[PDB]
């Protein structure tokens, strides 16, 4: 058995430009990581949602996306895009030293 974290990214889609999206849905679905045993769901959920996170930044230069959750804004996501199956999670903290390895999801 796998732990499983949901990503409820909230976020009115009405007034995102095309390419926006294009970029945001890069990271949508059932991603797994076998060496740590963890999966995580990544849905556009709404106000109803629980486990909410709010994006700070899409960046459509480079695929990346970075979000927080509501009340918890030390700890910055950031997804990175390598491929239709592959997709890179970075956790890190301002306050920390050093940098968290960004880890490979791939997708269920």
């Amino acid at each position: 058995m796998y732990q499983l974290q949901f990503i409820n990214l909230v976020y009115d889609t009405t007034k995102l430009t095309h390419l926006e999206q294009t970029n945001i849905n890069l990271f949508m679905g059932n991603w797994s990581n076998h060496q740590l045993q963890k999966s995580i769901c990544i849905r556009h959920g709404d106000d109803t949602s629980h486990n909410q996170y709010h994006i700070l930044f899409i960046d459509t230069a480079h695929q990346r996306i970075k979000f927080s959750s509501i009340d918890n804004e030390e700890i910055i996501y950031i997804l990175d895009y390598d491929d239709t199956q592959h997709i890179l999670m970075q956790t890190s903290s301002k306050q920390g030293i050093g940098t968290s390895r960004p880890i490979v999801y791939e997708r269920l």
